[PDB]
């Protein structure tokens, strides 16, 4: 057996079947082998690539396989990865590199320093050191990036490795499963449903981790048990809780002092599924609130360690919140009020505004739609306007890492066969990912883009004010044409500035068979 | 005192004092109190990506020979921008990458949009990087960052800013940094000299095998005269990215192949190996065999103490490749060999399909473009069809991605044309480069640089079929690219664009491109061999 | 309130109030504001004092401060910080840095990149990035020291950040705490017991973190109920289980074939708080006897994931050997027989064979003694030889990085006030930790010292035979007078060289309220 058929035998044991790729030089030796059952999704550009790896990855929790070109290809993915790290994504990025005799001389397309290349990001990185030990480096990358805390790998095999004799204890390999503690001790549960029962006026605050853990409901049940609202922790990158349930109360804000002034009363944050805290803007001030005790849970080590205050437990969130819901009892308090109706959403402009873009979305959309967002100045309107209440509903850069959307959407929507994946992408933003449109067409696949074309960096001028830099160079992307770029890769798009032709291309878009963009002129507030 | 100057006053006298008052970036949250102190004098250039951003700088570097200052945004920003860095490594290229960075309090917290550990994002392909331990450090930080990129051997620096120390008050004894000049010795011992000439004298047959920073360090008139004084065939190294002599010179024989090899036997008779400004070798395929021909001795001239160390054979000298080709060219004696004959005229250029073979599409360029354009190249599949076809006899007029990292040509041909006042740039970008820096378009139709790009449309990733074929791997997922409109694409950027299959149309639309004073692109489409 | 106030609050609120220290221009600023109920121990060397702290951690199990000099006296100390790695412990090292304005310009005993200098050994570094920040940073370094995997953190702080005003926010950071999840789910509970009661002949091997865990009871217990031989894994740092239980077997080969060879016959191999394995001499062949799996129980992912076979469990050891231990059903098979007599130890030679030696050493010493070992050639002889009956009674360098016995001896008993330590170290050893013995006569730290000086590196001699090298330069290392280094530092030594002026030396240096060296010629055997 070679280096390549054990590998092969090795990604179809552990469900990577699925490959995401740019080819190379030193690459094609890995991609002559691969099988009839495994699938390549080429992409134009390694950002894209790793994009629509991560968005297929978040909508199915599975490792994903990523194959990449040398050091330049590598390199191009780099700012898509920190995205993966904050999303703790289990990406396993393979790389190409030149024949292993030739590395030392830098020849053409040598990766100096492979495993220095990709830190500080990824968890984990390895050039093996031979041959014979590329099937066992490829298996403890899919571990590492399945073990708590969950996260990117890279691996980087020189291309004359494939074809080298695999060693002969990889039977062994195969039969291989690492399983992670799903609990923690019942004496730590006592204190924690203690805290909980003990609290006057307690609050959740959620986080992506929840999502993830496909914990949705067990949340919900733990907000009707304490009758506690709930919010979800700044720049959110998932929804952990259906958006229309009593106890939902929108996002924390993303400044230390407005966090703590907006959960001013309540004697118990209980944070799950979240750092403490993804601040953004820097505004001064206290972490929590006067006579306020932080409760933390979380299966990242790291998040835990580095906060600033708090009681973290460092557990996986599924199982506690699942532990937790079923054993808290039911409080003396009063069933929280059903939520207001949503605000009107009027428009006055030559466009759309976001909010009632977003109202005409969630009146068009199905019941169980994806929003895959990046619309960095909109985000107000979308929590105050959608009706989100399946698992894995919202995904939106987990490092604020441009260049997500576009990709991930598709990527997204290639794992969700039954589902339809809707992309809110601005003007900005689809320039980072815009190849991934050409994927779309070429496998076929259904997505909805929405370009929210302000004309502008609209969250940036919003920056320029908080931050008194004024009018800076390069705040404005005039001059953009989303529906001839669309047509450039091969996906039919249309262009739309009042609600009665939105929700008609949209109606359109969601029917069609083949991707799918629709540019919507939108009105920038400039207070 | 009232001299009272803050980080980012100090910042700019400095950058100006330096000439780098053009800024190429893609801005964010952290970058915005940088740019605000930015004075009136200095031009900001746009790029709606890192990647292209970063090209664009290295093609306005490229042809300057300038230090040049780029700035983007944080983690993301930074790492959109690591394969571009690659070919500013290779190419020598010395770019000062600066990173907004999160408030200096925040970053341990890892709130958003915190670069965890800036010092090592970019490494290993910058030279030197540095996040600052204060704010009162970031003047002298950016000026170590300038005389560093500068310093031989040439190339990229990064330097991550925590954006609230740009308003911190700057340390007093600043006037001290702007006087500051670091100067590399620009030449190597008489004794040493000696050494060489008698070397070159000696030789029977000698060749000259010449290598980028021969163009880098404008010394392509002296390279010449040592051919005619040597009357040696003169070729250039293997992988080039720049282009050392005038390609109808009666000594310039091509260049060499880039497998071991098959350069060894393209050398087969020579006594004497002599290989200038470049590094020994940039062989790509692995064709296994002797490095040198029998009864040969290579010489290795580069500014580059890396290139000097890693050579598997030769003896080198690490010195300055200007003065050292001035000091020969000067003082070897002329030899006992007859003057080489002219050049026969080029190779006819037919073309038998629907759309050019890329001779006869390099023989209408040819035909159809100024004497002293500029060519940018990342056209993978075409490189013998350009060396048997083009008249390059200026200072800097090929560029090629020195990584062979892709996305550099159409950015970097934007930057060489924002660069290049009096001199026409042209872009020859396969189908599959262009992708990599499709946005650099919406640049050039923003900034109105009159760039003409050329995309190669082949429907392929052709090189890559090229590979497949001495690689023995076959019928490879993603070898084709179908379905991509490059005109769409254009005017989708804001950039007129017109698609072209005949060499009649052709010549049309490339006078027509010459004469605009706005980008244009021309997608021609192409023949790729399949037998 | 300083950064200096609050990091010593800090310091005394998580116990770390003994510090390990070797001094420089660059930290008498945070020694200066060190408080009355902390205690300093200066060691002359910064692997020593590294080494020191290293033994003081593994008899308490608590996190542990050092604090070095710069570049240079931090650079001295990687290698210790290596066997503080394997050995899983949580070191907090602090380094002095040079005044934060004046690092750039690189001045006299400044650390350049002091994040990178210590990477790739510790779990995690930190230059912090102000003042503001150091005493989060030292918070975090804590947390992360004891969060499985245990580690060592390394904290870079300029010196004038001691003296700079400390945040608002520092009442917060005190409050902070961090538990791990002590179990794992249910289910997977009920898939270990049935494997186990499944097996018609199981075997147990058992790692440092049994040991760790204060487990050794659970260990027994388990054993009992599976009559079940058990075998400490290869390369063992620490003692996990009684030596003269009837189920005690010894210690695994070091070598692939040789392991292989030893469980032959056995068709469940149950490692637990060891890696798979620490392989050392390169014996090729296969991982595992024929018809055998192999489940692996380990606090450490990174164990779990680059194993080469077997089935792991990511688990708090101390728990899983706990439940298991309660709730497995006694097996039909026999109860094990008694082991076998001593076996006897003649000696023919200049001086005392080391099976002899331990002989002597096993009458003398109470029954509760700690033994620090460094003896590379001696290992069949001790464990033939040794009666360790309690938790914590053997600690051996991790990843046999030398320089680890003398000061983790010193330290060990340090931390040990009712309990002898009892220092096994070769006289190749001896000289990488010599300087120890100074801090044990300065702190009056009654350790005794065994220096076993057969002339040569006996186990180098040992590898000479196996790897066919012959007569190699530097096997040999004779004119070294230990008692006379001894008494250079302060110590009391004896030399000896028969039975009978041993056991008199022993049975003295046991009675001593002081540091005592012997010096006992040994005889290596050149066959
Ligand atoms: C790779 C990268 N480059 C730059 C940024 C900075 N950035 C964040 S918000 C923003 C504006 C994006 O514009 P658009 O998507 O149009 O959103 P809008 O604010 O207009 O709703 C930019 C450029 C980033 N986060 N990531
Ligand atoms: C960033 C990056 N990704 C992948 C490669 C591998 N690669 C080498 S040639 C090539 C095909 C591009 O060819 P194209 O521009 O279509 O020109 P042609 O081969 O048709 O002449 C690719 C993708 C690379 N060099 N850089
Ligand atoms: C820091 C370090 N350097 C070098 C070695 C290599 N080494 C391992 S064992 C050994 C010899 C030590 O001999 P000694 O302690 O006298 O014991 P003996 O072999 O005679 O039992 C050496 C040099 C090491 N393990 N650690
Ligand atoms: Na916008
Ligand atoms: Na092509
Ligand atoms: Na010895």
């Amino acid at each position: 057996a070679t280096v390549s058929e054990v590998t092969y035998e090795l990604l179809r044991a552990r469900g990577l079947t699925t490959v995401f790729g740019n080819p190379g030089s030193n690459e094609l030796p890995f991609l002559s082998g691969m099988p009839d059952d495994f699938r390549y999704v080429l992409g134009l550009h390694e950002g894209a690539v790793l994009s629509m790896a991560d968005g297929y990855s978040l909508v199915t929790g599975e490792a994903t396989l990523v194959n990449l070109h040398a050091a330049s290809g590598s390199g191009n993915a780099m700012g898509a990865l920190t995205n993966s790290v904050y999303s703790h994504s289990p990406l396993v990025v393979t790389a190409g590199q030149q024949v292993r005799s030739t590395i030392g001389q830098e020849v053409m397309l040598s990766n100096v320093d492979a495993g220095t290349l990709m830190k500080p990001l990824v968890k984990w990185s390895s050039e093996p050191t031979c041959a014979e030990d590329v099937p066992r480096t490829i298996n403890q990358a899919i571990h590492t990036a399945l073990l708590p805390a969950k996260g990117p790998v890279y691996v980087s095999v020189p291309y004359d490795d494939w074809a080298a004799e695999a060693p002969p204890e990889s039977a062994g390999l195969l039969a291989r499963e690492v399983h992670s503690a799903a609990s923690l001790s019942g004496d730590q549960i006592n204190d924690l449903i203690e805290t909980l029962e003990s609290a006057t006026n307690p609050v959740l605050v959620l986080g992506p981790a929840v999502d993830a853990d496909r914990a949705n409901a067990d949340a919900v049940l733990l907000a009707e048990k304490l009758r506690a609202p709930v919010w979800i922790a700044p720049s959110p990158s998932r929804c952990p809780f259906p958006t229309r349930h009593p106890s939902f109360r929108g996002v924390l804000p993303a400044g230390v002092a407005d966090l703590s002034k907006t959960l001013e009363g309540h004697d118990l944050i209980l944070v799950v599924g979240a750092p403490v805290f993804r601040y953004h803007q820097y505004v001064p001030g206290n972490y929590l609130p006067g006579g306020a005790r932080l409760i933390h849970v979380t299966d990242d080590g790291g998040e835990a360690a580095r906060a600033p205050i708090g009681e973290a437990y460092v557990a996986p969130v599924g199982s506690t919140l699942e532990i937790l819901a079923n054993m808290v009892k039911p409080s003396d308090r009063s069933p929280l009020p059903p939520l207001g109706d949503f605000e009107e959403a009027v428009s006055v402009g030559a466009g759309l505004d976001p909010a009632q873009l977003f109202a005409l979305v969630r009146a068009g959309a199905p019941d169980d739609a994806i929003y895959v967002n990046e619309s960095t100045s909109t985000s107000d309107a979308f929590w105050s306007q959608m009706d989100l209440s399946h698992q894995g509903s919202y995904y939106f850069p987990a490092s604020g890492g441009l260049g997500f959307g576009l990709p991930a959407a598709v990527g997204a929507q290639l794992a969700s066969p039954d589902r339809q994946v809707i992309g809110l992408i601005g003007d900005g933003s689809a320039n980072y990912g815009i190849t991934a449109l050409w994927s779309a067409a070429q496998y076929k696949i259904p997505v909805v883009i929405i370009i929210l074309n302000n004309g502008t960096y609209g969250a940036l001028r919003g920056f320029s004010k908080i931050l008194n830099t004024g009018e800076t160079p390069g705040l404005d992307v005039p001059g953009i044409d989303f529906v001839h770029l669309a047509e450039g890769y091969g996906v039919r798009g249309t262009a739309v500035a009042t609600a009665e032709d939105f929700t008609t291309a949209f109606k359109s878009a969601l029917a069609a068979d083949a991707p799918t963009l629709i540019e919507v002129r939108t009105n920038f507030d400039e207070s």
